[PDB]
């Protein structure tokens, strides 16, 4: 069963929000309604503002901004790591984080710079964990 | 524990959809980066294109036309019932369906209308419930 009794008496679906998510890194694929690219170094990823602001404390300070909300190019710092960039671009459109030996401390260098506290703290313990 | 290691050995967020659909959700009721306005007879709502394609095959329809996908307003079939419309459009940005006797046959049809499946097939299944 696709759907619950919420706790508010709504009935709820269990899938939606991840369908909805599935969805918009499907629009991204295929790169529909992107308004945005993120310049990182020479690479370059295009993406949706909401998307963007929903997950990042950075890109949602951007996006508010009344002067910066018009930006179509946003570039990022160039100490910033393209491939963390990348890693945590795909983690904001499915929630998985491929977060491997050689790319953590990538990962974590561009999720603080990001604004990503979950992702930062998830770095912080993996680290810890060696150690 | 926010994560866990998905099937596909990724580290995967546990409530990352539904924390992204919640501030996508906050983005709309402050009217941030909303792209387009939903004409229901008299009434309007402002949404994000992104969101009604990810929720409905009329909008994905709609936005991904050549034609189509620059317009600002677009306007429902004068039949469809506002509030059948609000209940869904709050549907597609919290995953919660206020579904009452008193709304349930007008949240069908505007289902129908805007090819939402899983709302529609929901409908179906409580209306069989009485019968
Ligand atoms: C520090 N920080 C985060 O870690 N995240 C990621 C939250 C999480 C749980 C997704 O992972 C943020 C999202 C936002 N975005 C919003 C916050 C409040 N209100 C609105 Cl409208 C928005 C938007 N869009 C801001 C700051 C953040
Ligand atoms: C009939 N129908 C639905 O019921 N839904 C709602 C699916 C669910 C599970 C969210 O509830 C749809 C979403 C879409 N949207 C897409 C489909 C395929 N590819 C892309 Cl890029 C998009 C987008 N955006 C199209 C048709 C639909």
């Amino acid at each position: 069963n696709l759907y619950f009794q919420g706790a508010d008496s709504c009935i709820q679906f269990t899938r939606h929000a991840s369908d909805v998510l599935l969805n918009l890194n499907r629009l991204r694929s295929r790169d529909i309604l992107t308004d945005v690219v993120i310049v990182v170094s020479r690479e370059q990823f295009r993406a949706h503002k909401t998307v963007l602001m929903a997950c990042s404390g950075l890109f949602y300070s951007i996006f508010t901004d009344q002067l910066k909300c018009n930006l179509s190019v946003i570039n990022l710092d160039p100490e910033i790591n393209p491939e963390g960039f990348c890693i945590l671009l795909d983690f904001m459109y499915t929630s998985r984080l491929n977060l491997r030996e050689g790319n953590i401390m990538a990962v974590m260098a561009t999720a603080m710079y990001l604004q990503m506290e979950h992702v930062v703290d998830t770095c912080r313990k993996f680290i810890k964990a060696s150690e």
